[PDB]
């Protein structure tokens, strides 16, 4: 049984000790800091409000569990069992905790107010801050979502430009990160963080932690399709790597089937395999059941320009209305090794230059999804900016003489849209002189409640790209 | 409740017909792809084993669950649901899986044989690599306790060679990475890493998933200490930092407190206000309770060697025997930003070229420790390497054309000891011939028991640095 009382930084355990004298308020807000990177998708918030901070999550046995840890781990009683004892006697263990928030999906500029956190409770000062650890993993799906949605637009820019259209671009670049994650519970994080702008995926955990904190109109979010992996080819032994792939497109023969290709030789295999000894078995395969050859070592530019140099010898190649080269509809690729987002542009732009259109290829991506991220790609930041202590509200701040950029904001925080249309975060209340509307920012979490959601189909919406 | 049909890549599901026909045997093994680093620590099999793999983890809902999702992820009925009511009948849902696996915390050159898994029933052929997905994300607790112990490995050289011991040394590499980790789950995984090589961390679910896992004879397996955040001082407002300073010491003045120092000029706070206005509060504490300054900004280097300046000219400093200076024992530095392995090795080294005692110094690091690490690091991988087709044992690899590096081991697998003392992996089976004394694999789990265990304290020796 997890136990947030045991969910935070070590040494926020003895913060109570630390704030001034008289302090009422504790104000607090996330950001991702200002460097003009660009648009970030605010997603994740309400998987972490509805798994770990609504309802009772205060408990006698958890108050003691607590006590008793961190007796050993501080070798000191510092423990604030009388703050949380409160808690628990006063509101049934429910958290006396406002948090507004924008909402999910939404496409925003770093340097933004994304949520605020505040104590509804003078007594519960210190709480604001002890839940700091737990919010701001929300970093993670906010990142795996942006960086996921400037993938898409890259692939969108060269799909247009390369055919005239997006048709099948919620399927070309799939989740393959299960195994590159840390953990189960990231990968069911960041998949479903990909699935906002995306349609395919192999890390099924993704499916049930959408279905249970979000919701889709769908039976599922996302799907896949039959795929051969290294075992299934080797185990057939090297001498019968032919038999191998016979057998699997036979075994699937009415449905899109993806078969790795390399694991001895991938341009034999191309050449001599699917394109003599096999290819009577390709090319009366169905347009809704191509197969799908999978390239998975060597240079990845390189390996996808041959490949297809290869099978547009031997398959019947057409030229589409844009002037690009398209292999027979019973046909793909798909490019799972060594995807990031800088080696997909650098594929695409290199077919693109060799006259190959999109239409040929898709991916696959697996750590560089899911996995290789940190809080520093978007510079993910909470911090107080008010708080009230002897009845007066004081604007408060950070601002290192060494380094301006980890200067953070005064006072109490909105968002709102300028007259452009774009969005500003006002600061030190000013939001309050009603110069620029409303504030954006919806109350999502009060008091041991959720008091806002949206569906997954909402935030998808909320995340389209603008074309 | 966790569901391991659902925990699999999803083309996993479609992989018990693609398999050679008559197969009874699936033998895969894992591995760090050689050479870059030599010597990894394994660690966190044991977590993953108990968590879940063990007991009955096939029940009839459960198979009913994973039948219905997979009917829409994938548009089709493929989902193997004989072969897992098999397992729930025959073994009452107990995986016919053995397992074998290096000792916990043995340090193991790269390129070698870390576990082996295998089916126990021919039926089950398929439940060898079903498993891959779950198994490989070992691939992070090992990392994270390698990259640890490599840091590890920089702290013990410079502190011996500027103070002629290695006392403090496991304190030296704070955990400060809670909040820049993906998932709560990833967290107590990584810290509990961590703590193999070193006793200090403020990522608190590193503490329990030990105690469940792996039990020390000690009450916990790290300890932390009393520390400021920029909220406890900025709350005071931007003129009352020093107020903030004081208050916070004196709260804490019999035990060490880390108080950040840099939230308006760091070179201001340690000159003027440690060192002059408060300067009475620091002289007076005892060698147990030292103050440590925390930088938290700037270029981490530069500023580590500029804080060590200023609080030389202000406090007594000493030369300890080895010819390098030394703050007084009531006097420390700790640098928590922008830490890890390479700017660690900077900063010790510009030190000793200054003159500055290791002793002086102590680091913390959050995402340089637990988040920026993928499976690439280490070059983590898990292929078959011995199948049984038609009562005939094949040994089976992969040789890509364009990589040398992903050529996978051929048949069954052993590890020894050479004569020399390194170790081996013996191919083909070659163990068996027993010219190379005993295999260090052990049977870890049979048949859903985990038949060999591991405590923290064993693992924590295993891992010792020689020195
Ligand atoms: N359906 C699939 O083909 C599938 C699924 C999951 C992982 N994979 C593997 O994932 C690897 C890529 O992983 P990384 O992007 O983490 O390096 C590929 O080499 C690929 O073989 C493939
Ligand atoms: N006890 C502490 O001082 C403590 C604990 C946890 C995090 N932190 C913060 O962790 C940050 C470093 O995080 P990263 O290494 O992920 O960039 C520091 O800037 C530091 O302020 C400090
Ligand atoms: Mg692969
Ligand atoms: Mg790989
Ligand atoms: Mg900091
Ligand atoms: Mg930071």
């Amino acid at each position: 049984e997890f136990n947030i009382l045991l969910a935070t930084d070590s040494y926020k355990v003895t913060h109570y000790k630390q704030y001034p004298p008289n302090t009422s308020k504790v104000y607090s807000y996330f950001e991702c800091r200002e460097v003009k990177y660009e648009e970030t998708v605010f997603y994740g918030l309400q998987y972490i409000l509805n798994k770990y901070l609504k309802g009772k999550v205060v408990t006698k046995e958890k108050i003691q569990e607590a006590k008793d840890v961190y007796k050993e781990h501080f070798q000191d009683d510092v423990f604030n069992e009388k703050g949380w004892n409160y808690i628990l006697e006063k509101y049934d263990g429910h958290l006396p905790i406002e948090i507004k928030a924008v909402p999910e999906g939404f496409v925003i500029p770093r340097g933004n107010v994304l949520f605020t956190v505040e104590n509804t409770d003078p007594e519960c000062y210190w709480l604001t801050n002890w839940i700091e650890t737990i919010l701001v993993q929300s970093w993670y799906p906010i990142t795996v979502a942006t960086n996921s949605r400037e993938q898409k637009k890259i692939l969108a820019k060269y799909l247009l430009e390369t055919s005239g259209n997006l048709d099948g671009l919620e399927y070309k670049l799939h989740d393959f990160g299960y195994r590159g994650v840390s953990s189960q519970e990231t990968a069911g994080i960041g998949a479903s963080a990909h699935l906002v702008n995306f349609k395919g995926t192999d890390t099924v955990a993704g499916l049930a932690l959408i279905k249970k904190y979000y919701g889709t109109k769908d039976p599922v979010p996302g799907y896949s399709v039959p795929a051969a992996e290294h075992s299934t080819i080797t185990a057939w032994g090297k001498d019968h790597e032919k038999d191998a792939f016979e057998h699997i497109v036979t075994q699937f023969s009415s449905v899109p089937v993806s078969v790795v290709s390399d694991s001895y030789d991938i341009y034999n295999a191309c050449e001599k395999i699917w394109g003599e000894d096999l290819r009577h078995l390709i090319v009366s395969r169905s347009t809704q059941a191509p197969l799908i050859i999978r390239p998975d070592s060597g240079n990845p530019l390189d390996t996808v320009l041959k490949v297809l140099e290869i099978l547009g010898k031997k398959f019947p190649v057409t030229e589409n209305s844009k002037g690009y080269k398209l292999l027979p509809p019973y046909l793909r690729v798909i490019q799972g090794d060594g995807v990031d987002i800088n080696t997909l542009q650098e594929i695409v732009e290199g077919m693109k230059q060799k006259m190959w259109s999109i239409e040929n290829i898709a991916f696959g991506s697996g750590g560089g999804l899911l996995q290789k991220l940190t809080r520093d790609l978007l510079n993910c930041s909470f911090k107080c900016s008010y708080v009230v202590t002897n009845g007066l509200g004081i604007n408060v701040f950070k601002d290192p003489v060494a380094d301006p950029n980890k200067r953070s904001k005064k006072g109490r925080l909105s968002l709102h849209r300028t007259p452009a249309g774009n969005f500003v975060t006002l600061e030190e209340g000013k939001g309050d002189l009603e110069e620029y509307g409303q504030d954006l920012l919806h109350t999502v979490f009060k008091n041991g409640k959720v008091t806002k959601s949206y569906s997954f189909d909402e935030i998808r919406k909320n995340a389209q790209l603008n074309i």
